[PDB]
DNA sequence: CCGTCCCCCGCGTTTTAACCGCCAAGGGGATTACCCCCCAGTCCCCAGGCACGTGCCAGATATATACATCCCGTACGCACGCACATCATTCGAT
């Protein structure tokens, strides 16, 4: 029951609003808690952060590439 | 670098059990006496061990060959997302 990756990683974000910026662990733990997905779902969910965040529609507030926190950029 | 928690930290109770001060007993550590029996001292000595030679052996030493193993590639599955058409929804016309 997993549609394509842009919706829960929006949808989670929303979930918890930090000014800050969600942290990459905070949508990791929460999609897969709540949601199911594959068995290399960690592994989709890295580049998927990845990818989106060259779509330039979510902002990194800290850290580089995948490792630090990541805002909805509104 | 990022983050993430939890698990030590200060801090406030409050219990107590160390710490004190005193009293007592006697075991035993410290001290003396007696001595015998025990190890050092000699002489003689004699065979155990050491210095020297010696070879034989096997211990080695070298050969060739089989086998065990590792890595990479290969293939192949698979479950996957992306992409796609289709199904279903939505704006306009009705």
């Amino acid at each position: 029951d997993h549609p394509k990756y842009s919706d829960m990683i929006v949808a989670a974000i929303q979930a918890e609003k930090n000014r800050a910026g969600s942290s990459r662990q905070s949508i990791q733990k929460y999609i897969k808690s709540h949601y199911k997905v594959g068995e290399n779902a960690d592994s989709q969910i890295k580049l998927s952060i990845k990818r989106l965040v060259t779509t330039g529609v979510l902002k990194q507030t800290k850290g580089v590439g995948a490792s630090g926190s990541f805002r909805l950029a509104k």
